[PDB]
């Protein structure tokens, strides 16, 4: 949760992600508090969409175990509303970060960009 430490880590984001355009991956300025899968302009993954659809919130909270395994993570949420049938897809984002201090301190970077 140190966000000075999460800039480092975030250097990895930015290959894919500005704050305030779309590019390979949506723009993530105000994603803690965003309805997953509707930054404006960007088409998503239907994995991702429909986690939104089913009422995903990014937040500081369950963003830390998303980026462990964006798949999984998806998965896992739409399994447990009801919907995994809707969850068989994948997501487009390939990236993943295994270090939990790392996924900590980049979601409190991320909690940053307003
Ligand atoms: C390119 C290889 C990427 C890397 C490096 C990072 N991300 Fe990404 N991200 C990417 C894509 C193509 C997408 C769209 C996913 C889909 O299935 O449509 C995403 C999505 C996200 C999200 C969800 C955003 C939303 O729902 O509006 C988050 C929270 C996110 N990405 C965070 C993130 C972080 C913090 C990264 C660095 C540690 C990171 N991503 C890397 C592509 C790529």
């Amino acid at each position: 949760q140190d966000a000075k430490a999460g800039e480092a880590v975030f250097k990895q984001c930015m290959t894919c992600h500005r704050a305030d355009k779309n590019m390979v991956g949506p723009a993530l300025a105000g994603v803690v508090g965003r309805k997953a899968g509707t930054a404006a302009g960007f088409t998503y993954s239907p994995l991702n969409h429909n986690s939104g659809e089913a009422g995903l919130v990014w937040t500081a909270d369950n963003i830390v175990p998303y980026l462990a395994d964006p798949n999984a993570f998806l998965k896992k949420f739409l399994t447990e509303k009801g919907k995994a049938d809707q969850a068989v897809g994948v997501t487009k984002m390939t990236f993943k970060l295994a270090n939990e201090q790392q996924r900590k301190d980049v979601v409190a970077y991320l909690a940053t960009l307003k």
